[PDB]
DNA sequence: CCGACGGCGCATCAGC
DNA sequence: GCTGATGCGC
DNA sequence: GTCGG
């Protein structure tokens, strides 16, 4: 990684602003800058050089000059020695504990893994499961395992109803050699933007995956989105595979292209693309792309026949999934 | 200078 | 119970 | 924290 020291520093600052300062726009600012620096194909020699990149301003340029000259940033060294910051940054690593909950636990004297394990009864369901699998959820998933997981999900969904189509998206669809979690986009002809002709379309799939012991726990579940935990079966005498996070999202069949654009990510890519759409006078969500009237009210959905159509509306050349990651 | 920053599903809570 | 805000996550 | 109007 050409500028890994810099992007690491900016990521650490982003996490501080999100988790401790609760300043979401500074978090996004740092992440935007980290991403543009990550794709820059030269080893950066100064802050002024970095300043020419969109998303890098005066303050970040100064931090880059300090980092290049000293290998460190005093602001981060300080943050690293602050007990309250350190504690909040740690607690937020548990799925379900955000900036607010982290600060509340710290105020109650709950600030270590051991404290959390003593106080399960103060956690909501999501948080309890996040704690249970804390170690497992920090492990990455090799692509070879994602392929085994894909097999299972696609075959089990087919057993429920051959009319379902499940597509694995996120970093996997972007060609990543390892993934943080699994994202499954689901469609069925009876669920469209105009009607739902069958109930329990998502439920019956979750149920099948629970029945075969693939899905092990549930963080949250509604009519269109499941967030939970899964695990590959292991063989005789073999150590068990780590538990993995899995997201399943049922999308209207006729809005698949907006859906898959959304579900493919990355997060920064989607934010950047949607911000560009706004500048071009459009709004993109997972369902539709719509024009904005001068009032700033979204108009009627535009025809979409491919992922590329969405890019054409906003006057972007098509980006293949592989070029939608944070690093190139 | 300064308003705006992507957009939304599910869980939880406050007020009626 | 519903409605709307907040937290957290994708 | 950054940037376009
Ligand atoms: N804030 C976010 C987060 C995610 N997304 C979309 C929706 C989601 O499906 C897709 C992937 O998100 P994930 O958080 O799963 O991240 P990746 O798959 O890119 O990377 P990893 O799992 O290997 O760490 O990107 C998004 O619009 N906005
Ligand atoms: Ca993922
Ligand atoms: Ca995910
Ligand atoms: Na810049
Ligand atoms: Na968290």
């Amino acid at each position: 990684t050409l500028n890994g020291g810099i992007t690491d520093m900016l990521t650490e600052l982003a996490n501080f602003e999100k988790n401790v300062s609760q300043a979401i726009h500074k978090y996004n600012a740092y992440r935007k800058a980290a991403s543009v620096i990550a794709k820059y194909p030269h080893k950066i020699k100064s802050g002024a050089e970095a300043k020419k990149l969109p998303g890098v301003g005066t303050k970040i340029a100064e931090k880059i000059d300090e980092f290049l000259a000293t290998g460190k940033l005093r602001k981060l060294e300080k943050i690293r020695q602050d007990d309250t910051s350190s504690s909040i940054n740690f607690l937020t690593r548990v799925s379900g504990i955000g900036p607010s909950a982290a600060r509340k636990f710290v105020d109650e004297g709950i600030k270590t893994l051991e404290d959390l394990r003593k106080n399960e009864d103060k956690l909501n369901h999501h948080q309890r499961i996040g704690l249970k699998y804390f170690g497992d959820f920090e492990k990455r998933i090799p692509r070879e395992e994602m392929l085994q997981m894909q097999d299972i999900v696609l075959n089990e969904v087919k057993k429920v109803d051959s009319e379902y189509i499940a597509t694995v998206c996120g970093s996997f669809r972007r060609g990543a050699e390892s993934s943080g979690d699994m994202d499954v986009l689901l469609t069925h002809p009876s669920f469209t933007s105009e009607s739902t002709k069958q109930p329990k379309l998502l439920h019956q799939v979750v149920e099948q995956l629970q029945k075969v012991h693939f899905i092990t726990d549930t963080l949250s579940k509604g009519e269109t989105k499941f967030m939970g935990v899964c695990q590959l079966p292991s063989k005789n005498d073999e150590k068990e595979y780590p538990h993995r996070r899995i997201d399943i999202r049922l999308i209207p069949k006729d809005q698949y292209y907006c859906g898959v654009l959304y579900f493919t990510g990355s997060d920064i890519f989607n934010k950047n693309m949607r911000a560009h759409a706004l500048e071009k006078g459009f709004t993109i969500n997972e369902y539709t792309i719509r024009p904005l009237g001068v009032t700033g009210v979204a108009g009627e959905p535009l025809p979409v026949d491919s992922e590329k159509d969405i890019f054409d509306y906003i006057q972007w050349k098509y980006r293949e999934p592989k070029d939608r990651s944070e690093h190139h």
